[PDB]
């Protein structure tokens, strides 16, 4: 399945620095994408900027997957995201509140 497809893939950003900062160049529109890389973005801007509108169920768990892990551990990062996705702050904090019930402290 393509689904298949896009898990292994994040997987595999998760796993690897190298990965995940070419993928957050791709989505910032500061680097090249891969064909997959341009993929994931789509869902993960539809999930900032959008709330995942068009997102299937598979395609809003992996744009959460790789949120909580930015919420988590790249919050400059999430910041960047969201100022540029969702200024608006509302899907914002859709998701900062679910990191949080999720255990994930976040600074301000």
């Amino acid at each position: 399945y393509t689904d298949k497809y896009d898990n292994i893939n994040l997987d595999e950003i998760l796993a690897n620095k190298r990965l995940l900062v070419a993928y957050v160049n791709c989505v910032m529109e500061r680097g090249k994408c891969s064909p997959e890389g341009k993929e994931l973005k789509e869902h993960l801007q539809d999930a900032i900027e959008n709330g995942c509108k068009k997102c299937t169920e598979n395609q809003e768990k992996g744009a959460y997957r790789v949120i909580e892990h930015l919420i988590k551990n790249e919050i400059e990062i999430w910041r960047e995201l969201t100022a540029k996705y969702d200024p608006t702050g509302n899907w914002r904090k859709k998701y900062e509140d679910r990191a949080k019930a999720a255990g994930i402290v976040i600074p301000e």
